[PDB]
């Protein structure tokens, strides 16, 4: 369609204060009756323009009068000649069973459910579908009681009835005014897990978790995580739940992960269901994080919502920041930080160099569903974490309090939030606001100097952001740049200047500046950008010895990991260059030694050891290069794995056996040891073949949990061990009837290093457990192939591109949101070599030419070809 621009925001000409919905539900034809109380604020001659998509209009009344002064345009009902106050009644029809895009009211198996964020409510009825219009909802649902015994919407059940012909109804009322993107409705038959939580101040909240019949056994962990979320929001932010009931529904057909609809969250069943033998540690920790996320939105999203969709990061940056803090408080703070930083440097940095690059507050949008992004979410959270770094926790909490005090019950902007932090804290964030408007990854370059005469250490720090496809003009940011200086014994040198302490978070606000530290009694080794204090690329000329020194002595665990990443980065680059010339891996002995030391150090948290022994993904590796050679990166990852496996064989085996655990528990210390153990297993799989096959075949068959079974099956696929096909067949035979469990298997198929992997993936389009109608299946087979198997996707013959093209040709008509996610690997063509660009550009040109090209794909394809 048309592009929308943030600078065109204007307050609406009309407001709706209250809406009274009735749904006469049927999967083929639902009848919606919508009675809205409305108020004109604009001019007497400005019509009311209601958004609407794929609605059949049955009638329109204004204060009970059949209205003649209206028309239908593309995506709208435009109503003229209105009074200043009136009751709008719309009756319209929709078809949930036809809805394959999973936006609006649609069917997930036998259940009916909604997804309204961002602009989905307009697929349900004609409305002011924009988030600065907030209204009190009342929702009456009528349905067949055999098919739809449970009828749910936001808030409290206020009314109930039985009708003739085996139909019944229920009515719901939510007292908190809300934007329509927070409306939900669910109808179906469910098992329900019921529990309670008592808030800090004494309010008893009924908790209800609705899952498909037969899954009540995969529900307790989710329930436990919801309670943990409620408690933690109380402890850390002082925020209590505000209603009497908290509902969560797990559905199998869902485009997002989870939707924070007020009092009635709707979740991808992936981020709900877990059993010891179906779900890994990471699934558990994911379920905790996503449950937390949806819950944290209750304040950062719902009680304070977004003025317009360009303000998405107001709620997402802040709510991701909150789910990261929650995971970090409850588990390992370092491991959380490490994985969030992996995602930043490996996926988000790629997005900010791509044709889809955008600031965390976008300036232009064609299809808003395209902006539910790594940038908006993860970079968003980094921006919030930077405010925290600048203010400290006490001031940050005061800013949170001021934000709620001012904006509770209304829609706000990114700028309102920054303003609350600034006013509450008395820290100036004027310059800081430039993080919201500027796209791309800044590059921070650092040079140092030690003067022994004066005992001064000088840092010369410079920054630039390169131009991005969306912005030609770039300016310097306010970069909180955290340092520590270590002496020759590993002790922290105190930071000072002119005889007074200096804060260790430097305000790097200029294109270039110099910081001078005094009483630096010994030439330091620095930890730069501590805890990834700003989302930037660091350019510093490290020696290997500086890096291994940091691995042994750095105070913060994250710095030890990060030092190690910098150590490996030099050698990854070296060996990618070697690969291109036909040369085998080269690696200095002392690099191997550094990793041996981590394996055998008995004092190191095993959580941390595991992360140091987890090599950068092919995605983190790709960001070290201007032009990406995806085949060299994959082969080098495998070769570096083989070489460390050979060098460290005896140490790896010892640590593998030492961390054996007979009991399975979902507890942070046990997860650490298991994670280290399975990191050792993965190297061992790439070692001596027989021993590998034995270890892996055995762990798979003996495992009492899916973490251990999958780590092994995954190693078997990756090293191409002899046991592979047999373990993979066993897994399929046992688990084919279970889609979430099979997703792991499809990911393994899709990411296999085998030579015929595409041929297998095509074949798996026919597999019993695959369906093009399910986003989860699609993402696990097709999406994993294109995103996570770059060597096969980028096969020289272009076969990966054409496969994706076929898939997208289907998905563009079926589910454009999923299509748009799957296209993302093809729009990175400018990172690749000429011959690859040529073939990727042709693929995009083929897709550009589809009849009924979705706006979702259109936005991306044209940016990519520009
Ligand atoms: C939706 O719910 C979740 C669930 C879990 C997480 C945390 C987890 N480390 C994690 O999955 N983290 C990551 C990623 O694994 C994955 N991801 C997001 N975008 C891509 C991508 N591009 C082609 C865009 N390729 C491969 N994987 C991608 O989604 C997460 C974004 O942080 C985040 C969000
Ligand atoms: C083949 O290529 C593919 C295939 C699939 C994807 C989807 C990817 N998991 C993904 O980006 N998915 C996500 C993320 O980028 C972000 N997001 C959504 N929810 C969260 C979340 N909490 C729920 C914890 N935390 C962090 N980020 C989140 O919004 C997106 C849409 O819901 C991407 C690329
Ligand atoms: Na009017
Ligand atoms: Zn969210």
């Amino acid at each position: 369609p048309q592009a929308k621009y943030r600078h065109d925001y204007r307050a609406p000409d009309y407001q709706i204060t209250d809406i009274d919905l009735t749904f006469d539900l049927d999967a083929q034809k639902t009848v919606v009756t919508a009675v809205s109380q409305a108020v004109r604020h604009g001019a007497s001659d400005a019509p009311l323009r209601l958004n609407g998509e794929d609605l059949k209009l049955v009638s329109v009344h204004i204060n009970d009068e059949p209205w003649t002064a209206w028309k239908e345009e593309e995506g709208a009902l435009v109503i003229s000649n209105l009074p200043e106050r009136f009751t709008l009644k719309i009756i319209n029809e929709i078809s949930p069973a036809a809805n394959t895009a999973l936006e609006g009211l649609y069917q997930s198996g036998d259940a009916l459910c909604t997804q309204c964020e961002a602009e989905g409510f307009r697929h349900i009825t004609y409305y002011l579908d924009r988030p600065d219009v907030l209204a009190r909802f009342t929702t009456k649902i009528i349905a067949d009681k055999i098919k739809y015994p449970f009828l749910l919407s936001n808030g409290n059940r206020v009314a109930q009835g039985e009708l003739e012909n085996g139909r019944h109804w229920v009515q719901w009322q939510d007292p908190f005014p809300k934007p329509c993107y927070l409306f939900a409705l669910v109808a179906g038959d469910f098992d329900v897990l019921r529990d309670t939580f008592t808030t800090r101040s004494g309010r008893e909240v009924a908790l209800e978790l609705y899952v498909d019949r037969g899954n009540l056994d995969r529900a307790p962990w989710a329930m436990t995580s919801l309670k943990n979320s409620m408690k933690w929001d109380e402890e850390r932010f002082g925020l209590e739940y505000d209603l009497d009931i908290y509902m969560i529904v797990a559905v199998d057909f869902f485009n997002m992960g989870a939707m924070e609809n007020k009092g009635l969250n709707i979740f991808n069943s992936k981020y709900v269901l877990a059993r010891t033998d179906t779900a890994t540690d990471k699934d558990y920790l994911d379920i905790e994080r996503v449950i937390g996320h949806a819950y944290f939105h209750n304040w950062t999203g719902n009680r304070v919502t977004c003025r317009d969709w360009f303000q998405l990061s107001l709620k997402e940056g802040l709510t991701v920041f909150r789910d990261q803090e929650f995971s970090s408080d409850l588990g390992s703070r370092a491991v959380n930080r490490i994985n969030n930083v992996r995602t930043m440097r490996g996926l988000q940095f790629a997005e900010d160099a791509s044709p889809m690059a955008h600031p965390i507050r976008p300036d232009m949008v064609i299809e808003m569903n395209n902006f539910y992004t790594l940038t908006v979410y993860e970079k968003g959270a980094e921006v919030i974490r930077m405010i925290h770094t600048l203010l400290g926790e006490e001031n940050f909490q005061k800013g949170m309090q001021l934000y709620f005090e001012r904006h509770d019950g209304s829609a706000a902007t990114c700028d309102d939030f920054v303003q609350a932090m600034e006013d509450a804290s008395n820290v100036d964030l004027s310059h800081f606001r430039r993080w919201y408007s500027q796209s791309g990854t800044p590059i921070v370059t650092v040079k140092d100097d030690y003067n022994p005469e004066t005992e001064q250490y000088t840092l010369t720090i410079s920054q630039r952001t390169p131009a991005t496809p969306d912005q030609a003009e770039k300016q310097p940011l306010h970069i909180p740049f955290a340092i520590e200086l270590y002496d020759n014994e590993g002790k922290v040198i105190p930071l000072q200047k002119g005889g007074h302490p200096v804060n260790s978070v430097l305000n790097v606000t200029q294109a270039e500046q110099t910081f001078v530290f005094d009483n630096v009694y010994f030439q330091p080794v620095p930890a730069l950008l501590c805890e990834f204090s700003a989302p930037v690329k660091l350019e510093y000329k490290w020696s290997d010895q500086q890096l291994t020194f940091l691995m042994r002595h750095a105070r913060n665990d994250f710095s030890r990991w990060d030092a190690a990443q910098s150590l490996l980065a030099t050698y990854i680059k070296l060996n990618v260059a070697r690969h291109q010339q036909g040369q085998p891996l080269s690696l200095p002995v002392h690099v191997a030694d550094a990793f041996r030391a981590v394996l055998l150090d008995e004092k190191i948290d095993p959580a941390l050891a595991a992360e140091i022994l987890t090599l950068p993904s092919v995605n983190e590796m790709a960001e070290l290069f201007d032009i990406i050679d995806p085949i060299a990166i994959a082969e080098v990852r495998e070769a570096l794995t083989r070489t460390l496996a050979t060098e460290l064989a005896d140490e790896l085996l010892a640590i593998y056996n030492a961390n054996y655990q007979s009991e399975y528990r979902v507890e942070h210390e046990d997860i650490a040891k298991r994670t280290l153990r399975n990191a050792c297993l993965r190297f061992l799989a790439f070692g001596e073949t027989h021993l590998a096959d034995v270890l892996v075949s055995k762990q798979f068959h003996e495992a009492n949990n899916m973490t251990d079974a999958l780590a092994a099956l995954s190693a078997a696929v990756a090293a191409q061990l002899p046991c592979r096909d047999a373990l993979m067949q066993e897994y399929d035979d046992k688990w084919h009837q279970n889609g979430l469990v099979m997703d792991k298997w499809f990911i393994l198929q899709a990411t296999s290093p085998a030579a015929n992997v595409l041929e297998t993936v095509r074949g798996l389009l026919q597999h019993r457990s695959f369906t093009m109608s399910n986003p989860n299946r699609i993402r696990s087979l097709i999406g994993a192939f294109a995103g996570s198997n770059p060597a096969a996707f980028h096969a020289e013959d272009g076969s990966g591109y054409l496969f994706l093209v076929e898939m997208l040709t289907d998905l563009n008509s079926r589910n454009p949101q999923v299509a748009s996610r799957l296209i993302e690997p093809l729009i990175r063509l400018k990172r690749y070599d000429a011959k690859r660009q040529e073939k990727m550009r042709a693929a995009l040109e083929q897709l550009k030419g589809l009849e009924n090209l979705s706006g979702d794909l259109y936005e991306k394809i044209t940016k990519a070809l520009a």
